[PDB]
C-alpha cells in the first residue's frame, strides 16, 4: 500500500517497487512508540535487516547500543570505531554486583536486579536461601563501604564487592548457620572460583562511552542455559544503565536473539525487557528485539510480558518464519491469510512491514557502499 | 443483633469443653516469632507495619527488613536457631535504636523512618510493644494492634477457636492462611 513519511531513512521497496521510507521518531495517530520488532526463522535475513536500519539511524545521529551473542555486529562496529566489548575476555568483564539505575535506594533497587540475576543462574532456590542471599549480599556491600545513601556514581569500579566476597561471606556463615547457607555457599563457589569465575569474578572493567557500543556475547552460545540467561541479564541491565545515565535522544538499544533471556522459572527478566520498552519512550529512544523461537515468548508463564514486548512496538518487520512461529505470529498479530501466506513464500530480507496500523510487503536491499559493513 | 446470635452461638460452643475483642493492652512483643524460622515471621512484620506505618516507601520497606534482621543479629539469634530457646528476644526498641544509629548516615533511607519508630518505641504506643484478648481501648495504630493480636493468637493455636469481630492489604490476607490451615473453627463477624 505503501509508507513514505515526510523525512526519515529508506526502509527498502514495497509491492509496487516505490520507495518506504519511514521516520521512527515520528509521534502521532497510531506511531505511539520507536520501538521494534523483528521476527524471523535464522537465515531469513535478520542481522542484514537490522545492520541496514541501524547504519542509517547511526548515520542521522542516533547513538546505538547492542548486545550480540551472535557476533554479527563486530565488523560493523570496527568499521565505525565504535567500542566493541568482548563479555566473555578479561576486558569485557562487567560485574553484576556494581550497582546500577534500573527502568528511592540505589542499593535497594539494584538488590531487587539482583534478586532476577541470581534466580537466574541459581534455578530452584529455597525461599530461606533468597532471604538469606539478600541478607548476604547488604552485609557483603556494607563491608565493602556502600550504604542505603550511597551514590553509584560516586564509587570506583573496584570498590564494589563481586561474587568472590559473597562467596566467602556465606561460606563463613555456613559455620554457624549451615542448615541455611550451606548448598547455597557450594552453589555460588562457581561463579567466585569455579568455571564460571572469568564472568563475574572481579571489577567492572568496561567504561562504554561512545556512540556506538556492542557487546558480545557469542562465546557463551555453548554455555548451559542458566549462564547464557545470567550474562545476558547481566549486559542488557549494564547497557540500560549506559542508555539511562548520559541520556542523549534517539539512542537505540538492539537486543539480539532476544529468546535467550527467557526462562519460565524467572519472567521478571523478560518482565525487565517489557519495563526497558516503556521507559525507553522517556529517552525519545528505541527499543529493537530481534529473535527467532517467538514461541518462548508466548508460553504461559512469560506470555504476560512476552505478548506486550512484541506486540506494543510500533514497527515491526516479520521475513520468513518456522511453521510453529508462523502460527502463534498469525495469531497474535491477526494476519490474514494473504499475510500469513506471504510470509510462507517469503525470499531473503523479504516479508512484512508494520508501522502503527499498516502492514505491507516490503523488500529490504543495501546501497552497495553500505556493503563494507 | 450479631453480637446476640453470636453470643448465643459461643454460649451454646461453650457447652461443649482465645478470642480477640487479659487486657492485651499494655503490661502483663511483634519482634517476638528447610526454613529458618525467622524469616517466616520478617513476611508477617513487613504486613505488621505496613499496617501501623502508611506512606512506607519500598526502599524504606526494606531498610526496616535489614535493620530487622541485624537487631535479631545482635540479640543473637540468627538463621539456623532453634526459636524455643528464647526467653531475651528483641524487642522495637532496639529496632528504634539501631534506626536512629544508622540515620546518621543514612538520612535518607533511615531518617525519616526512625523518626516514625520513635512514637512506637518510647512514645504514645510503647506501651503495647517495647517490652518481651481485648483491644477495644485502642477505639492506622487499631489496625496494627489488632493485626498483632491476631498474630500471637493464631500462633497459640498453631502451637497446639477464635472468634474475629468486626473483621496493606497483605492483612486481609493473611487471614485466609489461618483460615485455611485449621486442621478449631474460624468465626468472622462484620
Amino acid at each position: 500500500s505503501g509508507i513514505n513519511d515526510g523525512s526519515g531513512i529508506v526502509l527498502g521497496k514495497d509491492r509496487d517497487g516505490g520507495l518506504v521510507l519511514v521516520d521512527i521518531w515520528k509521534r502521532g495517530g497510531d506511531r505511539t512508540n520507536s520501538n521494534w520488532t523483528i521476527l524471523a526463522k535464522p537465515g531469513a535475513g535478520k542481522s542484514f535487516t537490522a545492520k541496514m536500519l541501524l547504519l542509517r539511524e547511526y548515520m542521522q545521529g542516533s547513538r546505538v547500543i547492542i548486545i550480540d551473542p551472535e557476533r554479527e555486529y563486530k565488523e560493523m562496529c570496527r568499521k565505525l570505531g565504535g567500542v566493541w566489548i568482548n563479555c566473555t575476555g578479561g576486558e569485557g568483564k562487567i560485574n553484576p554486583l556494581q550497582v546500577r539505575l534500573r527502568p528511592q535506594s540505589p542499593l535497594a533497587l539494584h538488590i531487587q536486579t539482583l534478586r532476577t540475576f541470581f534466580s537466574l543462574y541459581l534455578r530452584d532456590l529455597t525461599d530461606t536461601e533468597k532471604a538469606a542471599l539478600e541478607d548476604a549480599l547488604v552485609e557483603v556491600y556494607k563491608e565493602a563501604g556502600i550504604t542505603w545513601d550511597t551514590d553509584p556514581r560516586g564509587v570506583p569500579n573496584d570498590k564494589w564487592p563481586t561474587v568472590k566476597e559473597l562467596y566467602e561471606y556465606c561460606v563463613k556463615k555456613a559455620e554457624e548457620n549451615p542448615e541455611t547457607y550451606g548448598r547455597l555457599s557450594v552453589l555460588l563457589k562457581r561463579a567466585a572460583e569455579g568455571a564460571d569465575s572469568y564472568l563475574w569474578a572481579g571489577p567492572t572493567a568496561v567504561e562504554a562511552d561512545s556512540d556506538f557500543i556492542v557487546f558480545d556475547v557469542h562465546d557463551l552460545q555453548n554455555a548451559e542455559d542458566q549462564v547464557k540467561r545470567a550474562q545476558y541479564f547481566n549486559v542488557l541491565s549494564f547497557a540500560w544503565n549506559i542508555l539511562e545515565r548520559d541520556r542523549r535522544e534517539r539512542t537505540v538499544l538492539v537486543v539480539d536473539e532476544a529468546w535467550m533471556l527467557v526462562d519460565p522459572q524467572t519472567p521478571q527478566a523478560i518482565a525487565f525487557l517489557r519495563d526497558t520498552s516503556k521507559r525507553i519512550r522517556k529517552y525519545n529512544g528505541s527499543l529493537i528485539v530481534i529473535s527467532q523461537n517467538v514461541i518462548d515468548f508466548l508460553a504461559p508463564e512469560v506470555q504476560r510480558y512476552g505478548q506486550a514486548l512484541l506486540d506494543n512496538p510500533t514497527y515491526k518487520l516479520l521475513l520468513a518464519q518456522g511453521e510453529k512461529d508462523l502460527e502463534a505470529i498469525t495469531t497474535l498479530m491477526n494476519l490474514s491469510e494473504a499475510e500469513h501466506d506471504l510470509l510462507v513464500n517469503a525470499k531473503r530480507g523479504e516479508g512484512l512491514f508494520v508501522a502503527g496500523t499498516q502492514r505491507i510487503h516490503i523488500k529490504i536491499e543495501a546501497a552497495p557502499y553500505e556493503m563494507q559493513y
